[PDB]
């Protein structure tokens, strides 16, 4: 099946996922020069007061942090979204180094690592009808660098040990991602795709401009993960993003003048 290494990775992807090669694929490199202030974009509402936590996952790829999506608890409205888009999940993307992780490049700069919080257009009733439609995700992405400790973040890492190994998963409720943003709500903005097979074309990206800093010791937790199954050969939970590919027929939008 797919995954990160050189035999079953990004490049490969496309052969059993023919979108890869698609019209709006992601990541994308954000040229902030060329990027556009769009006044036609409404005041971006991140809502997670009434968030309800569930799970942490290791999947075999990343870990996600699951969240109740059977009513409006946690939403994402506002910006360039037309309606109500529920969090379902976070997970994140991270290098093996500091110097690379992230999805998305800044003036194609690699951060150590990159946020993704899920959410599915609720106009659409369920995840697997909305990634069905061309409106129906936005995943809001958040780079991490390594700097100072995000107390917002303790609590994942330290249930890492905990679900090392694909498959394994552990309780997580009453988790506040909150904790997981930047001051700012400055953002870029932008149609493609997931980033992970099956790729489907179905996102507004909405990528916030400035970084979170963890600390060292919290992505060297990160890194400690394991893709394999338990009682399998360890292969460390590294280098775990997909490259920037083409813009093609794009532009990228930013809320900040
Ligand atoms: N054996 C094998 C194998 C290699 C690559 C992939 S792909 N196209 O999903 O990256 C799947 C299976
Ligand atoms: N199913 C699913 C799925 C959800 C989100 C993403 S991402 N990396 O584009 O946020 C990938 C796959
Ligand atoms: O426990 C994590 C979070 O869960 C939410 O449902 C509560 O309303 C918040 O007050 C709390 O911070
Ligand atoms: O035709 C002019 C228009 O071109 C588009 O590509 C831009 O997104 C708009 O901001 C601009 O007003
Ligand atoms: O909030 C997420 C988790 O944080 C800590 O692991 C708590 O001990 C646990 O009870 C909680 O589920
Ligand atoms: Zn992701």
């Amino acid at each position: 099946h797919w995954g990160y290494g050189k035999h079953n990775g990004p490049e490969h992807w496309h052969k059993d996922f023919p979108i890869a090669k698609g019209e709006r694929q992601s990541p994308v490199d954000i040229d902030t020069h060329t990027a556009k202030y769009d006044p036609s974009l409404k005041p971006l509402s991140v809502s997670y007061d009434q968030a309800t936590s569930l799970r942490i996952l290791n999947n075999g790829h990343a870990f996600n942090v699951e969240f109740d999506d059977s009513q409006d608890k946690a939403v994402l409205k506002g910006g360039p979204l037309d309606g109500t888009y529920r969090l379902i999940q976070f997970h994140f993307h991270w290098g093996s180094l500091d110097g690379q992780g992230s999805e998305h490049t800044v003036d194609k700069k690699k951060y150590a690592a990159e946020l993704h919080l899920v959410h599915w257009n609720t106009k659409y009733g369920d995840f697997g009808k909305a990634v069905q439609q061309p409106d129906g995700l936005a995943v809001l992405g958040i780079f991490l660098k390594v700097g100072s400790a995000k107390p917002g973040l303790q609590k994942v890492v330290d249930v890492l040990d905990s679900i090392k190994t694909k498959g394994k998963s552990a309780d997580f409720t009453n988790f506040d991602p909150r904790g997981l943003l930047p001051e700012s709500l400055d953002y870029w903005t932008y149609p493609g795709s997931l980033t992970t097979p099956p790729l489907l074309e179905c996102v507004t990206w909405i990528v916030l401009k400035e970084p979170i800093s963890v600390s060292s010791e919290q992505v060297l937790k990160f890194r400690k993960l394991n893709f394999n199954g338990e009682g399998e050969p360890e292969e460390l939970m590294v280098d775990n993003w997909r490259p920037a590919q083409p813009l093609k027929n794009r532009q990228i939008k930013a809320s900040f003048k």
